[PDB]
C-alpha cells in the first residue's frame, strides 16, 4: 500500500506477498520490476497507494520522483509528475515529495502523483514561503562537534586523535588528502559513527564514487543513515546524475533549519566523472582537464555554508594523491585551498602499521577559536608546541602510546600540563 | 523606486515587499531575479526608478551597469545603456552613473538609462573636463597614514608594530610576503579598521580573489 | 460518409462532389462556388471557402480541358492549370469592402508524379504556408504541424505590435530544434495553460 516500506522488504519477502495476491513469475527479474508488478496488481484493487522520493526535473520540463533506497537508479516504479503540478507547488531538484500516487492509465509506463500533501517533511503552503538557499549568508564554523566517544571505548583511538588534529564543526569545509592503502575507508566509517552516536539529531548523508559493490553494502550496514552510491561499472554519466541529486536534497534540507553532514568520497573521483561528461571546448589544458570541467566540482564542494538564519551543511570530501596519474594529481592542486580543515595522510606512517596514518603537524584547522573554548585552545596550543620539532612518523606512536593510557581527552591535557 | 536602497534591504523583507504589491512565487529564486521582478511591476504605475551603479563597456560597444553590491555578477537587473548615450557623454570602464530607468519594451531583458544627473558623485558636464589618470605625473608619498589606534587601545600590537616596521603612507605600492597559515587575513582586516577611524575620508576598497564564501 | 459527417460538423454552406461522379461535374461545382463568392463579395460580404483539394481541383480541370497537341511532364498541359490558378488567385481583400478568403489543401508524397508537378507551381502562389509533416503524426503527436516550414506575411497588419514581438520571441527558441522536437515541447507548454497569452508570458520568464 505505501511505496517507501515496499521497498525496504526483503526480496525474499517480496516474492511471497506477490504470490498469494495473484502474480506468478515474479522469483526470476530484477527487483524494481517486481514492485511495478505488485502495485500494478493491487491497484486493480481500487485501495489508494502511497508514494514518496526525492523529486528531480529533466531538461524537457517534467519530472520523475527517485527513491533514495536504490541510489536514485532510474526505473520502472518512479513517479512520475506533471510540469502542470510544478507551477501549483514551487519545486525544484532534491526536495522530497510525498502523497498519493494513481494506477498508470494505459499508454503511460510511470505513476502519475494525484494529490501530494507532504513537502520537505512540511506542510506544501509552508515550503513555498522558505528562503532560497543561495540568497542564505554564509559564516564561519561555530558549533563543536564531538568526534571522541566515550562510551564504546574501542581500542581505536581514531576519534580522539581526530579531535585533537582538527576539531570539526557545522557547516565546515573540509577535505582529506588520503594516499591509496592509507586506511581512507575506514577512516570516513569512524567518523559516521561518531556522528550518528553523538549527534543522532543531524543529517548524515554519504555519497561514494567508482566504488565496488561490495564496499557500498558495508557501508549500509555500518553507517546508520542515508548512504548513497555509484559503482564503477555504472556510466560516467550516472556519476553526475548522483551526485547533483545529494547536494541539490542537501540545500533544501538547510532551507528548513535543519543540519547535513555529508561524506564525500571522493573529489578526485567525482571530478573524472565531470570531465568525461562535460563536451571539449576546444582547448585542452595540462593533464586533458578542461577549465571549465573542474566548475562543476567547485560548485558541489563550495556548497558547505553555515547558514546564519538557521542550520548548516557540512561537507567532508577525501583526496587521493601519488596514485600515479597527472590528472589526480592537477585536481588536488586546485583544491589546495578551498578547504576550512586540511586532513593529511602519510603512506609510510601507514607502512609501519601505526593507526591512524595522520600527518600531525601537515594537518590543521581555520578559526578554532569559536569551535573549541578558551581553555581547550590553550590546551591544543601546547601539544602542537611539542609535537613540531619530533618527525611527522614519530608524533604518532609519541601520541598513540599517551592516549593509550588514557581514558579521555581531558585525562591526556592535563598529562602534559606536568611537563 | 530606487534601486541602490532595494538592493541593501534583507531577504526577508525583499519577499515581504514583492507579495504586498501583487507579485506571487517570490520566495524560492534568487535574490537578483526577485529585484528584477518588482521593479518590472512597480514599472508598470508609471511612477519613476532610480537606478546606479558602475558602468563598464563590452567588446561589441554596448555596456551595462554593474552593481558592487553583487560583486560586478552579471545578472537582470544589470541598467543597459545604448552605445548612443556614451558619445554624449564620454565614459569608460569603472566610473559610476547614476540617474532615472525606464521600463524594458518588449524584446529587451534589461532596463534602459533615460537621464544621467550624476557621473562620480559630480554634474555630468563636470567629469567631462577631468583629465585621464595616465596623463598624471606620479610622485613619492609624502601624506603619512597613521596605522596606530589609540582609543581602541587593544591587546593587539599589529598597528604599533605595523608603524614600527615599516610605515604606510598615500599611494603607496607595497605588498606583503605571508607565507601560508602566517595571519595574513587578519593582517589586512586590522589595517582596514585603522583606514575606516585614522581616515574617514579615504576611501578604502578590498579585492579578494579565490576566497572562501 | 465524407461528405455527410462535414456537414453536420460544419455550421455553413457545404457542398461536394462524390469519386463517382464525373470530372466535368467537379468542375461545374467548383465554378459554382467562387462565382457565388464573387457576387457576396461585391455586396459588402465576407467569404471564407475552405477549399479540398487543389490537386483534386487540379486532376478534374487536367481531363477536363481538351489537349492542345503539346503534352508536358506529368501529362498536365500548360492551359489545363490556368483554370485552378484562376480559381485559386480570387482570394483578395476589398479595399472598397469585404474580402474573399480561400484556404486551400494540398497533397505531396502521394506516389503520383502528376500531384508533384500541381504542388510546384503552387508553391509561392500563397499568402501563407501551412506545411504537415507525416513523422510527427507517426509519432501520435497531433496536429502535425512544421513549425519551422510553417509562415505567413505581412503578419503585421494581422498581429498587434505587443503580439507579433512575443511571437518573434518563440520562434528564435523553436528555429534551433527540430521539425519533429518542436511539437511536444510546445504541446506541453500549451496543455498547462489556459490560453495563448498565459503561454506567451510564461516564454518572457526565461
Ligand atoms: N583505525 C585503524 N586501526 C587499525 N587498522 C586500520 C585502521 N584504519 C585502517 N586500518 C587498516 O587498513 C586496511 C584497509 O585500508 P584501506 O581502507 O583499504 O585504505 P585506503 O582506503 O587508503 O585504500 C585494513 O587492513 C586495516 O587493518
Ligand atoms: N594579530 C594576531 N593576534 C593573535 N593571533 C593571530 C593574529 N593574527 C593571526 N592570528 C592567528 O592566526 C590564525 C589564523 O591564521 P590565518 O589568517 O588563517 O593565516 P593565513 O592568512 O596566513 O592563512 C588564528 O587562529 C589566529 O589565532
Ligand atoms: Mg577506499
Ligand atoms: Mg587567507
Amino acid at each position: 500500500m505505501n511505496l517507501t516500506e515496499l521497498k525496504n522488504t526483503p526480496v525474499s519477502e517480496l516474492i511471497t506477498l506477490g504470490e498469494n495476491m495473484g502474480l506468478e513469475n515474479l522469483a526470476r527479474m530484477r527487483k524494481q520490476d517486481i514492485i511495478f508488478a505488485i502495485l500494478k496488481q493491487h491497484a486493480k484493487s481500487g485501495e489508494d497507494i502511497f508514494g514518496d522520493g526525492v523529486l528531480e526535473i529533466l531538461q524537457d520540463g517534467f519530472g520523475f520522483l527517485r527513491s533514495a533506497d536504490s541510489s536514485y537508479l532510474a526505473g520502472p516504479d518512479d513517479i512520475y509528475v506533471s510540469p502542470s503540478q510544478i507551477r501549483r507547488f514551487n519545486l525544484r531538484t532534491g526536495d522530497t515529495i510525498s502523497g498519493k500516487i494513481r494506477p498508470p492509465k494505459e499508454g503511460e509506463r510511470y505513476f502519475a502523483l494525484l494529490k501530494v500533501n507532504e513537502v520537505n517533511f512540511d506542510k506544501p503552503e509552508n515550503a513555498r514561503n522558505k528562503i532560497l538557499f543561495e540568497n542564505l549568508t554564509p559564516l564561519h564554523a561555530n558549533s563543536r562537534l564531538r568526534m571522541e566517544r566515550g562510551n564504546d571505548s574501542t581500542e581505536d583511538l581514531t576519534a580522539r586523535v581526530l579531535d585533537l588534529a582538527s576539531p570539526i564543526g557545522r557547516g565546515q569545509r573540509g577535505l582529506i588528502v588520503a594516499p591509496p592503502k592509507a586506511g581512507k575507508t575506514m577512516l570516513l566509517q569512524n567518523i559516521a559513527q561518531s556522528i550518528a552516536y553523538n549527534h543522532p539529531d543531524c543529517v548524515l548523508m554519504v555519497l561514494l564514487i567508482d566504488e565496488r559493490p561490495e564496499e557500498v553494502t558495508e557501508m549500509q550496514r555500518l553507517v546508520k543513515g542515508e548512504v548513497v552510491a555509484s559503482t564503477f561499472d555504472e556510466p560516467a554519466s550516472r556519476h553526475v546524475q548522483v551526485a547533483e541529486m545529494v547536494i541539490e536534497k542537501a540545500k533544501r534540507l538547510v532551507e528548513h533549519k535543519k543540519d547535513v553532514i555529508i561524506l564525500l568520497d571522493s573529489i578526485t573521483r567525482l571530478a573524472r566523472a565531470y570531465n568525461t561528461v562535460v563536451p571539449a571546448s576546444g582547448k585542452v589544458l595540462t593533464g586533458g582537464v578542461d577549465a571549465n570541467a573542474l566548475h562543476r566540482p567547485k560548485r558541489f564542494f563550495g556548497a558547505a555554508r553555515n547558514v546564519e538564519e538557521g542550520g548548516s551543511l557540512t561537507i567532508i570530501a577525501t583526496a587521493l594523491i601519488d596514485t600515479g596519474s597527472k590528472m589526480d594529481e592537477v585536481i588536488y592542486e586546485e583544491f589546495k585551498g578551498t578547504g576550512n580543515m586540511e586532513l593529511h595522510l602519510s603512506r609510510k606512517i601507514a607502512e609501519k602499521r601505526v593507526f591512524p596514518a595522520i600527518d600531525y603537524n601537515r594537518s590543521g584547522t581555520r578559526k578554532e577559536e569559536l569551535l573549541t573554548t578558551q581553555e581547550e585552545l590553550q590546551k591544543m596550543w601546547i601539544l602542537r608546541k611539542i609535537i613540531h620539532p619530533m618527525g611527522e612518523i614519530d608524533a604518532m606512536e609519541f601520541l598513540i602510546n599517551k592516549l593509550a593510557m588514557t581514558k579521555t581527552n581531558d585525562d591526556f591535557f592535563e598529562m602534559m600540563k606536568r611537563s
